[PDB]
């Protein structure tokens, strides 16, 4: 039995925001302005179809995709990329784009996103509101 990812979540803590955002080329001014924002994200899941509205520092980023099909995503820099998101197990959405691996895992009321960019691990932990 798979879990639904639907909900609104607020950022609780995060590790390596600065390193990660600098590596992907976010303007320094947005790094400074964005690093202390604990924003609210929303996931709407209809079956295998998902709509995410994510607060990523100073930007709202909206994505939409169906598991196992090619999708266009906007990255945290608003670059557009083509990839595919898969469900791994009961509680994890996993995708790879550019040189980034992204795992989003729901445990109860806590959603953890880890993005690995070479040796940088950017982790964000958010809690259901």
């Amino acid at each position: 039995s798979h879990m639904s990812f639907s909900g609104k979540y607020q950022l609780q803590s995060q590790e390596n925001f600065e390193a990660f955002m600098k590596a992907i080329g976010l303007p320094e001014e947005l790094i400074q302005k964005g690093k202390d924002i604990k924003g609210v994200s929303e996931i709407v899941q209809n079956g295998k179809h998902f709509k995410f509205t994510i607060t990523a520092g100073s930007k709202v980023i909206q994505n939409e995709f169906t598991v196992g099909e090619e999708c266009e995503l906007e990255t945290m820099t608003g670059e557009k990329v083509k990839t595919v998101v898969q469900l791994e197990g009961d509680n994890k959405l996993v995708t790879t784009f550019k040189n980034i691996k992204s795992v989003t895992e729901l445990n109860g009321d806590i959603i953890t996103n880890t993005m690995t960019l070479g040796d940088i691990v950017f982790k964000r932990i958010s809690k259901r509101i």
